[PDB]
């Protein structure tokens, strides 16, 4: 429409694809090196120059980037263009109170829309389909990324965003979307609300669900597909690389997300040593962007554990199950949360010692985050019961506001959280299984 | 950058503008009549036909449309193209539990981006400026309309959306926007938060504030301009017509929103008789779209009371103060709320009689919505205090969810709300 068709590159030969990748990879390395002081330093210190890349395998010579490099160059230090050529910024959780920040040229936004349209098409969406977009609109990459891709595909986009459960179901009923884009966790909430409204979940217009932003199981898939009468497809990404639409599953094979590696070049490494592993081996997923202008990323470590699998329905490889992470990051209802994020907010309250413990659990199918924090000892003496309840509320509101997750808060006497014999607490107890 | 400069039509002659309007009006009326059964019907019933329009003055022959017509044709009954050619819907409060729903073709989106870019440019914005967009992103037209306009103009858009007050100020501090787009009420919240963070409001990077979605005073303008060190400009619109970017003020003259009447054709009428009034005269603003494909609107009554003023900085006319409305609609923090909307949610709870009263008040500079409802008599006798407090919280949450506004809720005994001698209550007491 024109976007009903596959792009030529989607069905290109392995040779054609690898030639394109090599030509873009040379450009992207040199773009990074010339235009981003950090990469100039980081390459120089590693003894490597862009010229050193003669073949795809030569990528292993180049250093890794991580979340720390963004943190150390906040807010815009990793831009490879002047800010006056940057039309979009997006923001998500960092390890400190400064968000992780990414920027995009006009071309970058166009590229993003194109791969996100490609993803929705791979999953079976078409021009003219009504599409219910329940990913968060705003600083998160999910909502706006899915928005542009769907609009580029010629879908009728319902910009629902991520809350208002009764209204979600009202509009699914009234607007009759064929496609829903939503976290897998919130999809379950929506099914529950259909039931409470007297709507059998299989009596909906939906034929396709495209789920991402967090891991989900085969069992969740079977449960959604069966109850709602849809094909459910897996859409992957992360803000640093672009957003959603880094990889997406094809409905013809349903055999895991296809990585759009004409744009986003994947490697798998041992998470401990950093050595590159052969395709089929489980390790940590690393990306190098091939077409990004504003913020090229070079061997960016996702911390996601997975594996690369051979091409099937496309010219490109696939991801295996994403089985966890190699850092301490939590995802709650699609929202990235670091324990250190919470710590910073906890310590900011002068009545609290800084001692804290997050317990994650499952209440039915819903994740629950519960936060215990300790008073300073001098404070137990003087803080009233009403004062410590308000302290709990205030802490809950700041975490909701600054991190973006809802949490139960409990305020304990000093020593109230079980510690090592010298006072060290386990920061995260995840019982969600 | 292809959006730094004015468009030719912006400084065209009045003759040339009116000739474009007439041609586009002929097209719009016929597009509506040919393709929307509703309009076929209302035109026919009014004894008029698109051919009947031979000059701009002939528009007064055509019937008005209103929110009711959207209500009666929900969700998509006023589309003039197949739904498969519509790429966007947006939704805002109706008088019922069904939202007011509007649709756009790909071309429509492009047209809307163009007039919103033009608006932000009029207010002094330029390609390369960092713009902090704090209008709500989602079903509201505000967030996404401003988004596409600012992107089109080549601003660095920060897609902040409407909440998270501490984070708003953190990112204004850190990202150093030159432009903020936000409701005028929420701008005041933001200034308070600056103070609480130990930031003097005048030590921001901001140079331009573009405020709308609701009426604001000269006094609010003076306060914001003084305290923040900016020029504040007024941007107007409504979802049925397109969104924000129907009209916007020029920083050159700061004499009220310029109507982009190459796209949106204004009339002022007496809100009682429907008679068209001469420019300079106070009445009700009525729009007819000139370029819209998916949902052409013909003589749509905004219910906004204002006047048309002569051109100054552009070829196009300006709006006077928007002084109020000719219906019972409320706006709280940019969110449209109908009393009938609230009634529908109240009546849905089977313990409650349906008797209700909204009190609006000003808590400092902040609007409060406070809602009293009555139990049915048989229920007072039997509902505990815990249950009745839970009822209040549930009503509060359903109003927040379905209407989009926060409110205090009180649950009273039957007759607890002052009524007429035969039990009619005043629905709205606006003390703001
Ligand atoms: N399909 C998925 N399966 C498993 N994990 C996922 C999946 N999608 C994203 N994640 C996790 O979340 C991260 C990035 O979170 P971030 O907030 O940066 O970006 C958005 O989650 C972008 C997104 C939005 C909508 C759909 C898909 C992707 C990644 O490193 C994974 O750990
Ligand atoms: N600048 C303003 N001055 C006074 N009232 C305004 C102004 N802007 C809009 N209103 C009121 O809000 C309605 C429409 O509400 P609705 O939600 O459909 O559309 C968005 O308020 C669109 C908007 C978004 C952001 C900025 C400006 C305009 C309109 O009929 C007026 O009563
Ligand atoms: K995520
Ligand atoms: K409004
Ligand atoms: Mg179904
Ligand atoms: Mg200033």
């Amino acid at each position: 429409h024109p976007a009903a068709a596959l792009e030529p590159i989607e069905t290109a030969s392995r040779d054609e694809l690898q030639a394109l990748q090599l030509e873009r990879l040379k450009w992207s390395l040199r773009h990074a090196y010339d235009n981003v002081p950090h990469y100039r330093r980081t390459f120089d210190a590693a003894g490597v120059h862009p010229d050193d890349l003669k073949s795809l395998a030569d990528l292993a010579k180049f250093p890794f980037s991580t979340k720390n490099d963004l943190r150390d160059n906040y807010p815009f230090g990793l831009f490879a263009v002047p800010r006056e050529q940057v039309v979009r910024v997006h923001a998500s959780s960092g390890t400190t109170g400064k968000p992780t920040v990414v920027g995009y040229t006009a071309r970058d936004i166009d590229t993003w829309a194109n791969v996100t349209a490609r993803s929705i098409r791979a999953a079976g969406g078409r021009p003219g389909d009504t599409l219910h977009n329940a990913f968060g609109y705003g600083l998160f990459t999910g909502g706006l990324g899915i928005h542009y891709g769907a609009e580029r595909l010629g879908c009728m986009v319902v910009p629902m965003s991520g809350g208002q459960t009764e209204k979600q179901v009202q509009l699914i009923r009234d607007f009759e979307p064929k496609i829903i884009l939503v976290t897998p966790s919130y999809m379950l909430n929506l099914i529950d609300e259909m039931v409470r409204q007297g709507m059998d979940p299989a009596e909906s217009s939906l034929k396709i669900g495209i789920f991402g932003a967090e891991p989900w199981t085969q069992a969740l898939r079977n449960e959604v597909e069966t109850r709602v009468g849809i094909d459910a497809l897996d859409i992957y990404g992360l803000s640093e690389v672009m957003g959603p639409g880094v990889a997406c599953e094809c409905v013809e094979t349903k055999d895991g997300p296809v990585i759009w590696e004409d744009h986003f070049y994947p490697e798998i490494i041992d998470p401990v040593t950093g050595e590159v592993l052969p395709d089929g081996s489980q390790g940590e997923l690393v990306f190098t962007s091939l077409t990004k202008e504003a913020m090229p990323v070079i061997r960016y470590r996702t911390r996601d554990l997975t594996a690369l699998l051979p091409p099937t329905a496309r010219a490109m490889r696939r991801l295996a199950k994403i089985t966890g992470r190699s850092d301490d990051m939590l995802i709650v209802r699609g929202v990235n949360v670091f324990p250190s994020q919470i710590e910073e907010i906890v310590v900011a309250l002068p009545l609290l010692s800084g001692q804290f413990q997050i317990t994650l659990s499952r209440d039915g199918h819903m994740d629950r985050l519960d936060l215990a924090v300790e008073l300073r000892s001098e404070a137990a003496a003087s803080v009233t019961d009403g004062e410590r309840a308000a302290l709990a509320r205030e802490l809950q509101h700041r975490i909701k506001t600054m991190v973006g997750v809802s949490s139960g808060v409990t305020v304990l006497a000093a020593g109230g959280i079980p510690a090592t014999a010298t006072g060290k607490a386990r920061r995260v107890i995840d019982r969600r299984q």
